[PDB]
C-alpha cells in the first residue's frame, strides 16, 4: 500500500521556557496547522501516533483531546517500556502501508521538565544541550578516529556546524536563526575535544504533525496536490558485531545509517546522487559528517572534500539541513523527525520561500528513533 504525507505542520522550536505555553498547545498548533494543510475534517484521523519522552502515558491522549476534541480513536504513544520506540511518522507509516487505516495523524512533542560522565551531565544541564551525558563522548570519539584513519581536520567539523547556523537565518521555525563565523564556532564553549557549543543540538521546547493517507483517500478526496510520498523507509536497529569488527564510529550507529540507506536506494531504484535536498540527524557535526559517508554521498574519508567544495549547500551537489539542522532548531525530542518531514515536503511542494532548493524532486530523511535505531526515508511527490 503506497503512504502519501497530504499535510504538515509545526511550531516555532524556542528555548525551553521562551514561551509560556504547554505540551497540549503545542500539539494543537502544529496538529491543527497539519489538518488545515491538508485541508480534511478531523473526523477522517482514524488512529493518532504520538511521539515524546517526557511525561506519563495520558499525555498523549491529552494532547490529541486538546487537539482534535474527544473521540474514541486509537492513540498510539511511540516511546513503549521496551525503549525500541520508532517514531510518530514512521507508525503511522505502519498503519496506512499495513492497511490498518486509511488516514492517520502522526504528532511529536517536547516540553522540558565515572567523573566525565557527571560531569557531562552537569554540562547539558548548564548549556542546555539536548543529550545524554554518554553521547558527547561518544561522537568526539567518532569524530577522532575519523581524523586518525582519514586526515579530516577539526576544521571540517566546525564548517560543518558553520553550514547549519548559516541555513538557518532563512528558517523562521528555528530556535537560533543567526550566522557565525567559523572561528566563534570554533572558539565558543568546549563540549568535548574537537566539539564546541555551536557544534552540539541545544534542546528546544516544541511540537510537530504530519497527516499521512493511502492511495485511495487520496484518490477519494482530490488530494493529489499536495500529496507526498514515502518511496521508501527502513529502520536499523544495533548489528550485533565482534570485538575485533567494532570501532568508535560503529558504536554510534554508522553501519545502521549505512543498511537502513542502501535499503531504501535498492527499494526506490535511486542513488545517492539522485537525491536534491537531505535533512539529517546532526545532534553533533561529527554525526553529519559521518553519516556524508554512511549514506554514499562520498567515498570512505572523502568527507572533508565534500565539505571544502561546498557540496553540502546551495549551489553544490546536495544542499544538507536547508531547516538549519538540529544545531539551529534543537532538538525537542519526539517531534524532530515531524520537522523534518516538515521542511522536505515544503521542499519538494516548491513552497520552501527563501529556503527553497531549486528543482527539488527527491528528498532524503536521516533520524534516531526514540530507542536508538535509525531510520532513512525517501520522498518524491506522490503525482507530479
Amino acid at each position: 500500500n503506497r503512504v502519501f504525507v497530504i499535510g504538515v505542520g509545526m511550531t516555532k522550536f524556542e528555548k525551553p521556557g521562551a514561551r509560556d505555553i504547554d505540551y497540549p498547545d503545542m500539539a494543537k498548533e502544529a496538529g491543527q496547522r497539519a489538518l488545515a494543510d491538508a485541508g480534511i475534517k478531523y473526523s477522517a484521523i482514524q488512529q493518532a501516533c504520538v511521539g515524546y519522552v517526557y511525561g506519563d502515558s495520558t499525555c498523549g491522549q491529552r494532547a490529541i483531546y486538546h487537539s482534535l476534541g474527544l473521540s474514541g480513536i486509537p492513540i498510539i504513544n511511540v516511546n513503549n517500556n521496551c525503549s525500541t520506540g520508532s517514531t510518530a511518522l514512521f507508525m503511522g507509516r505502519q498503519l496506512i502501508q499495513g492497511g490498518l487505516a486509511d488516514c492517520v495523524l502522526a504528532l511529536g512533542f517536547e516540553k522540558m521538565e565515572n567523573p566525565m560522565d557527571k560531569h557531562m551531565e552537569v554540562m547539558i544541564n548548564r548549556y542546555g544541550l539536548a543529550a545524554v551525558p554518554a553521547a558527547p563522548q561518544m561522537f568526539g570519539n567518532a569524530g577522532r578516529e575519523h581524523m586518525e584513519k582519514y586526515g579530516t581536520k577539526p576544521e571540517h567539523f566546525a564548517k560543518v556546524a558553520w553550514k547549519n547556523h548559516k541555513h538557518s537565518t532563512n528558517n523562521p521555525y528555528s530556535q537560533f536563526q543567526d550566522e557565525y563565523s567559523l572561528e566563534q564556532v570554533i572558539d565558543s564553549r568546549k563540549v568535548f575535544e574537537f566539539l564546541t557549543l555551536l557544534q552540539c543540538c541545544p534542546t528546544s521546547d516544541g511540537a510537530g504533525a504530519a497527516v499521512l493517507a493511502s492511495e485511495s483517500f487520496v484518490r477519494r478526496n482530490g488530494l493529489e496536490k499536495k500529496a507526498v510520498e514515502i518511496v521508501a523507509q527502513e529502520m536499523v536497529t544495533d548489528l550485533s558485531t565482534t570485538f575485533e569488527e567494532n570501532s568508535c564510529m560503529k558504536m554510534v550507529g554508522y553501519d545502521m545509517t549505512r543498511l537502513a540507506a542502501e535499503r531504501c536506494y535498492d527499494t526506490a531504484g535511486v542513488k545517492p546522487s539522485d537525491v536534491d535536498v537531505i535533512e539529517l540527524h546532526d545532534c553533533f557535526s561529527a554525526n553529519e559528517l559521518i553519516t556524508y559517508e554512511a549514506l554514499g554521498l562520498c567515498p570512505e574519508g572523502k568527507a572533508g572534500e565534500l565539505i571544502d567544495r561546498g557540496d553540502n549547500t546551495y549551489g553544490g551537489k546536495w544542499v544538507i539541513n536547508p531547516s538549519g539542522g538540529l544545531i539551529s532548531k534543537g532538538h525537542p525530542l519526539g517531534a524532530t523527525g515531524l520537522a523534518q518531514c516538515a521542511e522536505l515536503c515544503w521542499q519538494l511542494r516548491a513552497e520552501a520561500g527563501p529556503r527553497q532548493v531549486p528543482g527539488a524532486k527527491l528528498a532524503l530523511q536521516h533520524n534516531i528513533g526514540l530507542g536508538g535505531a535509525v531510520v532513512v526515508t525517501l520522498y518524491k511527490m506522490g503525482f507530479p
